[PDB]
């Protein structure tokens, strides 16, 4: 069923929902609930999805899918498409300390952004992940629109039944 390369990141596997916020110099704050799922196809690979909406009406903010790549245990690619009109690619490593995972990407570490003609200008973004039993945090960090690599979102999710 699941490659052994995914063995480590089999606690990702299933549903997440949450809550987070975000920021940046260009902008007004703002809060977010999320809904991530975790999938697999029994390659070295995960499959993602992401889907957030405002906390006040329930209005559809961001989403993202794609695929979580092990390059090898340790080794990650993380392979995006965004509705913004932006691909991202961040590489990065993983660890494994009890019932804790940290996962650190980057798209600076030999990964990718591409910007279809209409985008913004996203030019790097930086992934912390932490699984720690059955709660899912993360912080992003965003190079973007003139301003120097600083957080944009971060949120806590829980483990859907
Ligand atoms: C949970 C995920 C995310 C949420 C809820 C979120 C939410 C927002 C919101 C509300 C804004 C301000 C309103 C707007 O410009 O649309 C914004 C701006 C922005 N976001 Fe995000 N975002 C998320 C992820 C991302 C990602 C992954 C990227 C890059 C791929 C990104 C890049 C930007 C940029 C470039 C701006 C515009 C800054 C400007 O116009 O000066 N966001 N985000
Ligand atoms: C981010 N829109």
């Amino acid at each position: 069923d699941l490659a052994p390369a995914l063995q480590a990141l089999s606690p990702l596997l299933g549903s997440w929902a949450g809550r987070g916020a975000g920021k940046y110099p260009t902008i007004r704050p703002f809060e977010y609930l999320e809904e991530v799922v975790f999938a697999h196809v029994g390659k070295p690979f995960l499959t993602y999805t992401q889907q957030t909406r405002a906390v006040a009406d329930g209005k559809p903010l961001h989403s993202e899918t794609g695929y979580l790549r092990v390059c090898r245990p340790g080794c990650v690619e993380l392979v995006l498409a965004h509705p913004s009109g932006i691909t991202e690619i961040e590489v990065g490593t993983y660890s494994v300390t009890g019932d804790v995972i940290e996962l650190e990407l980057s798209t600076r570490a030999d990964g990718s952004i591409g910007l279809a003609p209409t985008a913004k200008e996203v030019t790097a973004l930086d992934r912390s992940y932490r699984i720690d039993g059955d709660e899912l945090s993360y912080s992003l960090q965003m190079r973007a629109v003139g301003q120097p690599l600083q957080d944009h979102l971060a949120a806590v999710l829980h483990r859907q039944r």
